[PDB]
């Protein structure tokens, strides 16, 4: 499902969304703020700001082979996904994301941590640092997408941030990001900047403007009258969400069995230890089955799907209703009311999905 | 307020838990599983297993002399902290902890690092090592009080793990551990063992009962005759919590003005960015005021204690709730109920607490 078409925005139906633990290229979601450049190949060149006052310049050619290539496998969840179950408490503003803004893929490319090592900089700064980057896409008055990360997240090996240029071993889709993309596990996908120009490390964060102001969590009182981004952090590490993409809304299901599917997923590295299903509208609880396989601790950049399968009597009515839990145990809420916020974000409260068993 | 005198277990009352940011010695909550072992300090030594067989034998002396000393102001929460809330809702085995089961300290220690990487240990190894921890309390059949963490958390200079022999200045006393204790900041106060006697380094994780077989969460639907411990994790990280401790149930505050008055912290270093206050049982919300120094990122060991000064209208009755919210945007779940497990552990719904203002 298409919600923008200039600038473009794709989430991939429930029916497919969680059918493979790999997205294919074709079917994960796109978020575009700007147009989408055509990057000619043999003239770009990834700058890289030196500690002194330096410049990498990077070929393509050369990021590819002057550095290891690492694969890592790494869930991106937009941090408007799920964005209409709060536009349903209270009006928001942004674009309607259901349950798909979130996909999967093993991704290839250089170590953020080698290219800055190799550029001059060191393993640790005193103080908090930011590592910038900047996208090639542009508004008309020339101002780039852009975002950071914290200099001890860009350095640290364990959290496996990346400067990919393949996805699902190809290289990546111009809508991804080619040819050259940050990907950064565990965090909102604000900040896997696409198009990479230029990789900064700043004694400030980006002063962009989803860096800045944008992408941020409030109280539910706040409004547009009184929001000030500079009461909260900027959305790194996301919380612990899961979702049911089968059955469908509204569906009516034959009786005998029922095999309930969905994801789950946390931020930071966390992995899901446990996703609760429920079929009477949050009651009583049935443990789910989760498909995967472990991932080191703390490097839990993938979604787990799940399923159950249940028995399900003739002519009743369910609320299957999911919740996960994560290994910091770390839960999702009830309602969404409470964790409701003018831009529609960070909507992590129980997924609720009502269908009807046939007679 | 003691819960239990033999073995030992007492909370500080509620109206002195948050009137400093570290809490006194001899207030900080107690939790003895065991009998409290008396030490002689000229004597006790630490012995610290090699990794080709060497022993390493530590005296109180050396520990403080050849390892520098580090000093981390951390917060332990009991996993059973808030319990009888849950119990509540549906009886739980455990001590009926209210919300007191948390308490702060400057520690003053050895680190963990510093004694593994002179003892002969990697920075790293392959695969899921663990750091096991053994007290000088002990079961009639003589099994002493353990915990483990992993290999990963022991050797991480940003972790903070201390080998702590100071708390608060003082040496520690004798319900703390004296002469020596493990202080993990930002996980479960089960795995700060006191009375420390060994420390190990196992490919397999404590086989202490409160590391196999207690203290871990499981869905609601889990009964005594279902539970395994076997599909849980060992709980190391907290998620997050908060509390009002002022005022109390019950009151009839003096109208015009009040002032509510809690904590509030994550496990895992995580700082709490916000902190909702409700008067109306959780139908309005306002931001309370986060009192305390920041931390460095992903290094907020210590809670952090919140006010609201909120003027109040005489003959009102109000519903005081807190919610708050993590550097990774993680929140608190509406109610007990959906997070209940049989243990009574990992109590973190929100707080609720009635009052009136005199007429
Ligand atoms: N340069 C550039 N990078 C960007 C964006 C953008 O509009 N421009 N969108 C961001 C955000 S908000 C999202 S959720 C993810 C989505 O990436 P995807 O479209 O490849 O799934 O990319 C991020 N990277
Ligand atoms: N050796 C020893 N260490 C232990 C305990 C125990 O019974 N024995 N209890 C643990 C748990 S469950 C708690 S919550 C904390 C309590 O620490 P405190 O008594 O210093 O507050 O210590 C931990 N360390
Ligand atoms: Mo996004
Ligand atoms: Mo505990």
């Amino acid at each position: 499902r298409v919600n923008s078409q200039k600038p473009f925005n794709a989430e991939p139906p429930a029916e497919l969304l969680a059918e493979r633990f790999l997205t294919p290229n074709e079917l994960f979601f796109t978020q575009n703020h700007l147009p989408v450049p055509a990057v000619e190949p043999s003239s770009y060149r990834l700058r890289v700001d030196g500690p002194g006052g330096g410049t990498l310049s990077l070929s393509l050619a050369e990021l590819r082979s002057r550095f290891p290539k690492h694969e890592v496998t790494a869930t991106l969840q937009c941090a408007g996904n799920r964005r209409s179950e709060m536009s349903r408490v209270r009006p928001v503003k942004g674009l309607p994301w259901d349950i798909g803004a979130i996909s999967t893929a093993r991704w290839g490319g250089a170590r953020l941590r080698d290219v800055l090592l190799h550029a001059g900089f060191p393993e640790e700064l005193q103080g908090e640092w930011h590592v910038c980057f900047e996208g090639l896409d542009a508004d008309p008055g020339g101002a780039p997408y852009g975002a950071s990360i914290p200099y001890g997240r860009a350095l640290s090996p364990a959290a496996d941030v990346l400067l990919a240029y393949e996805m699902n071993g190809t290289e990546l889709p111009r809508d991804h990001g080619f040819p050259v993309r940050v990907v950064v596990p565990g965090v909102v996908g604000a900040r896997s900047v696409k198009w990479l120009r230029r990789v900064a490390v700043s004694p400030d964060e980006s002063p962009s403007h989803w860096q800045q102001n944008d992408y941020k969590g409030f109280s539910p009182c706040v409004d547009w009258d009184t929001v000030d981004y500079r009461t909260a952090p900027a959305i790194q590490e996301l919380p612990v969400q899961s979702a049911v993409t089968q059955p469908r809304p509204g569906a009516a299901v034959p009786p005998g069995e029922l095999t309930v599917k969905g994801y789950a997923w946390s931020g930071g590295g966390r992995e899901v230890v446990r996703v609760d299903v429920s079929l009477d509208g949050g009651r009583t609880w049935k443990v789910a089955r989760l498909m995967g396989d472990k991932a080191p601790p703390g490097r839990a950049w993938a979604w787990a799907l799940w399923e159950l399968t249940v028995p399900v009597e003739a002519g009743t009515e369910l609320e299957i209703v999911c919740k996960a839990v994560d290994s910091s145990y770390n839960v999702q809420p009830d309602s969404v009311a409470p964790i409701w916020n003018l831009r529609g974000v960070l909507s992590t409260a129980w997924h609720r999905v009502r269908v009807s068993v046939q007679d």
